[PDB]
């Protein structure tokens, strides 16, 4: 079916459930052994969200090379994209590296440092330019260059320095600031004129690395933004945009990491988002 009246049938209908639980017992199930090590128990935020092994990111180490962090590759969309968690206090340095190994330029933030009065992911990043961080264990330099805060989202430049080689590069630090702390937006328009920001900048393009998203668990509102992102892209290729099919988009993305769209309201914003955003393109 197409997709805005698939949605105005499923609202009447009120199967939100129904739909969701069936992706989820169609949802590919590929082993996750190196997650589950016990070297590793400390780089892993929960016990139930780990990356898979065949598409998991390495780092460039040969001690352990373990961070929880998962390669989106959307080959008719030709799009890719890195999913991982927010970063705990003995992984920062990992997530640098991580940025400096794969070229990325952007990282797109989903979630506030605290939210529901417990932290959801460590102070990353410098919060004032002459306070600069060093990350000893990966041996690298985090500068905050300029930071342009929004109504909705603030926008940062960084620069990131491997003080091995005394390279330098700039990174782009988007951060969606208004996410609710309880269910999801309203309206999608907020979310939406932000991907198109991230878009503008360069940091989806194919003359960069993969962008780095995250979340709390790096599944909920991250799965959100690429579906959206991917189904968005696919509408403006193809000579039939109606044959753009969000659930089975999903159950391609859910073959290279677990869990995404977390919730049935998170599946329903995602239509949303698609449909409104089809609408502005033209
Ligand atoms: C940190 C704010 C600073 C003013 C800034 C730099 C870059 C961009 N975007 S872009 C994609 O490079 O055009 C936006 C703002």
């Amino acid at each position: 079916m197409e997709m805005e009246k698939e949605f105005e049938q499923i609202d009447k209908s009120g199967s939100w459930a129904a739909i969701y639980q069936d992706i989820r017992h169609e949802a590919s199930d590929f082993p996750s052994r190196v997650a589950k090590l016990p070297k590793n128990k400390n780089r892993n935020r929960y016990r139930d969200v780990s990356p898979f092994d065949h598409s998991r990111i390495k780092l460039h180490q040969e001690d352990n090379d373990y961070i929880n962090a998962s390669l989106i590759k959307m080959e008719e969309a030709q799009r890719s994209y890195i999913l991982t968690q927010g970063p705990l206090p003995n992984t920062v340095g990992h997530f640098w590296e991580m940025v400096w190994e794969q070229k990325s330029r952007g990282v797109v933030m989903l979630n506030r440092v605290m939210e529901k009065g417990s932290l959801k992911c460590a102070q990353y990043w410098p919060q004032k330019e002459e306070k600069e961080m060093i990350f000893e264990d990966t041996n690298l330099k985090l500068t905050l260059i300029s930071e342009d805060i929004k109504s909705y989202y603030t926008v940062r430049q960084l620069e990131l320095e491997n003080l091995t080689t005394q390279e330098t590069r700039e990174i782009l630090h988007f951060h969606y600031t208004t996410w609710p702390d309880f269910g999801v937006p309203e309206s999608p328009a907020s979310f939406l004129n932000f991907l198109f920001k991230v878009r503008e900048s360069g940091s989806l393009s194919p003359e960069h690395g993969p962008v780095v998203v995250h979340c709390s668990a790096g599944i909920g509102r991250s799965g959100t933004f690429c579906l959206a992102d991917t189904c968005l892209l696919l509408m403006d290729k193809r000579k039939d945009p109606s044959s753009v099919d969000i659930k089975k988009v999903l159950l391609e993305m859910r073959k290279f990491r677990m869990g995404l769209i977390q919730t049935a309201d998170q599946l329903r914003f995602s239509y949303l988002a698609v449909i409104e955003g089809a609408k502005f393109i033209m």
